[PDB]
């Protein structure tokens, strides 16, 4: 017997309601809708880690998790330039962590992004909101525009999702929290791939030749830039040099270029990180 | 030309886009959708008051709103015991004006809640999303969860919309800034009829007529609470009296006995008040 405190959060994932044991007056966030809650809690019961959200228990399809204080969505706008730099090296290894556990579970998330980066009173990053995550070996929802400033040039252009794109959204939150600025904040899908273009210079090839033979963008105009500003030029003075390397491997436009977990919890960044 | 800083917001309504003049530098929200912008920007151009957000301009259709840095959302997750009673009195004042301006414009609009209520740098409140008002003089939108806990009861057993429930939705706004808590928080509609009656007692017959005539109910229990706790009761030593007044004229369940705009400006607790 629960008492409702307050609304969570409403979206395609459903309804998140605070609420309270009427017995032990702990808080937790229930999930119900009005598909997918049953593979959510599937996903969950698998993935168990210190940087994805715990799910505590479930009833009649409700899901009970730990409620968390903060996202990190509410930590940039409380540091609109964003946090300190050792605070981004440390948001960003546990993001990379939870992802990591993730991907070796088969399982890829699918909708990386600072509203589902829940930031603990102690400072530790849990990622939420399961309800568009995929198990590889199966088949087969998505999200509003935020959910596309994290995605991919090739999903953009209609690829398919794997472990690459979330790679991607992990860049693009490394360089958010270093700012405070969405990095490639597209009003529309075509002004995002002008915006990936003006800092990381053109797609490849076979990426340009997916938006001619995409649909979605007959007839409409390639945004070509000429002159590229570079991740190097954009966090000049932000961002340190040995995490901006980091980041340049976590935004090949190439899939095939961009650094996996395994990777990136190897890399010269995140060497005294590790320890603590 | 606008750059974008950030999204403000999706939904129902559409999407808000946080942007900036490249050449003001000025702050706006840029609405659109992917419908009823034009709807939207009707009442706006007709609705123009210290307590409902400036619409700036409109091009190609988007509107263009003046940016504020708050909602009441927020201001009760900062202040989770309520606001001063000062404060209390002087929101709720605000926002019955801006009510009132809307209803003298044969205006409703149908969503008031706190994630709608601006309140700016200076402490003015502003109403937004008229994205589900209507007109009384045309014909014919709704919302979620959080958006029925503000909902008269009439209207979940399904009345007509009109001014009373906006008034019952500003009652319910009181007693939540009086407090923190949501007044009448359901888990679903049935338990949102449960607590209306544990505080208010009993809905009308007519109303009880509807939850059987209703077949969304069919076959349902209805929550019958033996004992009514009382609005004296449920806020003794947080509202002072003749606001508690003013708070059981509008949360009267007959939408007849309930005070509309012109009664509520004149209530006694508000006499000092106007002046300011
Ligand atoms: C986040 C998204 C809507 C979602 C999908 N599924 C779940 C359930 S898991 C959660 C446990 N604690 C949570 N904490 C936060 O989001 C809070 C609330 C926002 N302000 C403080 C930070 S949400 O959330
Ligand atoms: C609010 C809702 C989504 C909506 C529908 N239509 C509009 C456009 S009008 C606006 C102008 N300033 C605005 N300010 C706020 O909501 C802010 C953002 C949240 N944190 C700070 C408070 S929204 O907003």
């Amino acid at each position: 017997k629960f008492e409702i405190l307050g609304v969570v959060g409403e979206g395609a994932y459903g309804v998140v309601l605070k609420c309270r044991h009427k017995e032990t007056h702990e808080i937790v966030a229930i999930k119900k809708f009005k598909e997918t809650t049953l593979r959510e809690l599937k996903m969950l019961r698998t993935l168990k880690q210190e940087n994805i959200v715990e799910l505590k228990e479930a009833f009649r399809l409700y899901l009970v998790f730990e409620y968390v204080e903060k996202n990190m969505l509410e930590l940039l706008e409380e540091m609109p330039n964003g946090v300190p730099p050792e605070k981004v090296k440390s948001y960003i290894y546990q993001l990379i962590k939870a992802i990591h556990w993730c991907h070796k579970n088969d399982i890829v998330h699918r909708d990386i992004k600072p509203e589902n980066l829940l930031i603990s009173h102690n400072d530790v990053l849990k990622l939420c909101d399961f309800g568009f995550a995929r198990n590889l070996s199966e088949g087969n929802y998505d999200e509003e525009v935020a959910t596309r400033w994290y995605r991919s040039p090739e999903l953009l252009l209609g690829a398919p999702y794997g472990k690459s794109v979330d790679m991607w959204s992990v860049g693009c939150i490394l360089g958010e929290l270093s700012d405070g600025q969405p990095l490639f904040p597209g009003e529309s899908e075509i002004d995002q791939l002008f915006t990936i273009q003006k800092v990381l210079g053109p797609l490849p090839s076979e990426q340009m030749k997916l938006f001619y033979s995409n649909p979605r963008f007959h007839g409409l105009r390639f945004p070509a830039v000429n002159h590229p500003q570079s991740l190097e030029r954009r966090y000049l003075g932000i961002l340190n040099s040995v995490l901006l390397d980091l980041m340049k491997n976590l935004l090949k436009l190439d899939p095939a270029d961009r650094y996996l977990t395994e990777q990136c919890l190897n890399h010269p960044t995140f060497q005294t990180q590790r320890l603590l």
